[PDB]
């Protein structure tokens, strides 16, 4: 179901994916829309989705979906960008 | 009127902090928050089991909107404003 | 009109530096900041023993803003506005 | 209308990368940007020899506008959007 | 002289000065009005303008001057603010 907020993430480079779209309670739909595929990493018990376009280009998807950045940040070698439907 | 709440990597899953020893216990109470004392600290902490995302959508309903997010250390932390 | 305050991680506690040695007096009283030096430093620093969270509120009352926060080292840095 | 632009530190001394394989070449050719795929890379990035504040300042021309800047690593990023 | 953005930093404690306050191509006379000195570090073929003010005392400066913090990040042991004429 709709989430109004989204949180997306590549590691470095930040030209090139892929790109975290999502995690397992994400909208089905719009994981579909943004043409993310759905897989669970090595130790993980939960599944996440993931693009491979490079941020810049999931972001202009968002956009057209009513989604704006309010924060980007980096954390180890990833950056996260935390959108909000608005 | 300001909140801050934190998680670890991976940020698609918990636990999330939500809160310190002086948090409104209404606030914490309508997250589903736990109270715990993390070994080595003499202060309480709220937490839960959810994602971040979860939380966000959570305190949205409650009037609160995300200032600024960073990461420091393996957190990444989230400043929230009531408005 | 700018402030800037920190805290190392945890968050959830003090203490919270809240100004440099050129800060006003004023409001570094109104806060109950103390006066510290550190061992290689040359220059004073206020501080107080509440956590950010509810420093920042009391500095909303004085009319400041969050405008940005960051990480840097283990340290959480919050930049304010008076607006 | 979302653009991310780079610099490793020092911020005040390009190269600064200003696009990816599928940016906008109209913007590019307007910023002088030049195209070029580094060792190891499979992928196209486009650079210029500007420092990223002349580069910020072209894109202010062009209606984009500062939403985030962060660290990662060494290297300083800077989110857009046209606004 | 139109600078539209200006990008500050000043490498930890946050209390204490140089603080950066621009590049060689940055305005003359917002550099003079910030009293703003020019130095070269050992390893960098240009010349940076910088004060020994703390950050806050420049933002306050700068604040006179019609800009506005947009965004402040930390990389290495570095502060930056990056601030917009607004
Ligand atoms: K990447
Ligand atoms: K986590
Ligand atoms: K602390
Ligand atoms: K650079
Ligand atoms: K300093």
């Amino acid at each position: 179901s709709h989430m109004p907020y989204l949180l997306i993430s590549t590691q470095i480079r930040m030209e090139v994916g892929p790109t975290m779209v999502g995690d397992e309670q994400s909208d089905p739909e719009l994981m579909q829309h943004l043409g993310a595929s759905k897989r669970r990493a090595l130790g993980n018990n939960f599944y996440e989705y993931y693009v491979d376009d490079p941020p810049r280009i999931v972001l202009d998807k968002l956009e057209r979906r009513g989604f704006r950045v309010l924060s980007m940040t980096g954390v180890g070698q990833t950056l996260v960008w935390c959108l909000h439907k608005e």
